[PDB]
């Protein structure tokens, strides 16, 4: 067995010539020499098995990607993992190589307009069809924006993922919440548990306003900290956008801050295009019932050199005990084998 930094990465040998790319979740991602297909491909190797939260999160993204074909969403090429339940320890799921992810660009690389604008449409593009399945994805940032060299995009990691559920949506003040933090709606912080396809536009308009300075637009350093950074640029909601918060703590909390006048974007970002911040202003709005959904955003004057319906495809249909999940596991997975 192929061992890379210390551990097991034992991908058969249909892929050799192992490189380190980073940490994964549950395990490291190498590159490797596909010997069929004849490219390297990446390889993320997940050990989910003890935890409850961990097989359901690997069985999640499993089911998912499989059910999934679009060109702005990472598909799974293969999986490999042992013949039998018994013996089954790890699973590895074998991916398109991508050069890059939008985190590491952005921590090296100034964008062009016209390169913010091509990474906006290909994420929202992707977006597009996830909704269309009513899926939400529910962690997107940077990081999990993969990037080839011709600067072809494509969502990853469904781990979070759930199935739309708008009339679950309502929750109290202060309820806990696991997506990364910088890209958290403000309703998460008030009276929503993210179950509705508003959560995810809020990330991309935080991705669009990192991309147009290289920096987070909200890096709170904790949970009612990242609330502290919103009303900070957004200023404070309006009347009617309070009295659409019915729970008591969450509307109350609000009336007990000083006001705080909006900061224009033109003055945050002097140098974007101004249709740009336009969209950013619609994906960025406080109240989620009147903040822009995913074919809209396609359709604003910013992406009208790449806007086409046609053109962005939607899913075919809508989607829908940790011994009980690793079986299921190996049964999600059961197509990759050999026999
Ligand atoms: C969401 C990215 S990841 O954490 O799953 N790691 C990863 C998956 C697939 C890839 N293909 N090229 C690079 C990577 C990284």
């Amino acid at each position: 067995p192929e061992m890379v930094r210390g551990q097991v990465f034992d991908v058969g040998p249909r892929y050799t010539n192992l490189s380190y790319i980073g940490e994964g979740a549950y395990g490291m991602v190498c590159s490797a020499y596909d010997n069929v297909n004849k490219v390297r491909v990446a390889i993320k190797k997940i050990s989910p098995f003890e935890h409850q939260t961990y097989c359901q999160r690997t069985l999640r993204e499993i089911k998912i990607l499989l059910r999934f074909r679009h060109e702005n969403i990472i598909g799974i090429n293969d999986i490999i993992r042992a013949p039998t339940i018994e013996q089954m320890k790890d699973v590895y799921i074998v991916q398109d190589l991508m050069e890059t992810d939008l985190y590491k660009l952005l921590k090296t690389q100034h964008l062009s307009n016209d390169h913010i604008c091509y990474f906006l449409y290909q994420i929202l593009r992707g977006l597009k069809y996830i909704h269309s399945a009513n899926v939400l994805h529910r962690d997107l940032k940077p990081s999990n924006l993969l990037l080839n060299t011709t600067c072809d995009l494509k969502i990853c990691d469904f781990g979070l993922a759930r199935v739309a559920d708008p009339d679950h949506d309502h929750t109290g003040f202060l309820t806990e919440y696991v997506a990364t933090r910088w890209y958290r709606a403000p309703e998460i912080m008030l009276n929503s548990k993210g179950y509705t396809k508003s959560i995810d536009i809020w990330s991309v308009g935080c991705i669009l306003a990192e991309m147009l300075s290289n920096r987070p637009i909200f890096p709170g350093k904790h949970y009612l900290d990242q609330l502290n950074h919103i009303l900070g640029i957004l200023g404070s909601p309006s009347q009617e956008d309070l009295n659409c918060i019915i729970n008591l703590k969450a509307r109350n909390y609000l009336l007990s801050l000083p006001h705080k006048n909006k900061v224009p974007w033109n003055r945050l970002f002097p140098n974007a295009d101004s249709k740009a911040l336009d969209l950013l202003d619609k994906m960025l709005t406080f109240n989620p019932h009147k903040r822009i959904e995913v074919e809209q955003a396609l359709a604003h004057p910013y992406l009208e050199q790449y806007y086409d319906p046609s053109d962005e495809p939607i899913a075919e249909a809508p989607f829908k005990p940790k011994e009980k999940l690793k079986e299921l596991i190996f049964e999600e997975t059961a197509r990759f084998q050999p026999g």
